[PDB]
């Protein structure tokens, strides 16, 4: 099957506002994620028509990606933390549910997903 477009990233009608756990979640959680050595294959949609695989989006249903998640930080598309966090979660889920358990994109999903947490506990207070 062919990709479906990528996920929205901009919502003019989506009310804004700039806070420091949104300014967090791009200056240092994605920040450090992107620059990590496995971040590679999260770092956009999946392009399955180039990888060959016309199954992917018949399995995953609510892709998700890094270069997405950028994009929805740059445009106050997030009104809240628990949203974008739910987006990197959302990534890291899809990657365990179409690969096989143990496989190494598995386990470059891992480093990223405890890499994050880590990030995430120290998300400063609302302030
Ligand atoms: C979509 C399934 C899964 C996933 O979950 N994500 C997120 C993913 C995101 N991006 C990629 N990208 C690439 C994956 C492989 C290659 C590549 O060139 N592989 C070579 C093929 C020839 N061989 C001799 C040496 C290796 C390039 C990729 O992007 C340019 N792969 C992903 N995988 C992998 C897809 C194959 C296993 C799992």
């Amino acid at each position: 099957s062919m990709n479906p477009p990528p996920p929205e990233t901009s919502n003019p009608n989506k009310p804004k506002r700039q806070t420091n756990q949104l300014q967090y979640l791009l200056r240092v959680v994605l920040k450090t994620l992107w620059k990590h050595q496995f971040a590679w294959p999260f770092q956009q949609p999946v392009d399955a028509v180039k990888l060959n695989l016309p199954d992917y989006y018949k399995i995953i249903k609510t892709p998700m990606d890094m270069g997405t998640i950028k994009k929805r930080l740059e445009n106050n598309y997030y009104w809240n933390a628990q949203e974008c966090i739910q987006d990197f979660n959302t990534m890291f889920t899809n990657c365990y549910i179409y690969n096989k358990p143990g496989d190494d994109i598995v386990l470059m999903a891992e480093a990223l997903e405890k890499l994050f947490l880590q990030k995430i506990n120290e998300l400063p207070t609302e302030e």
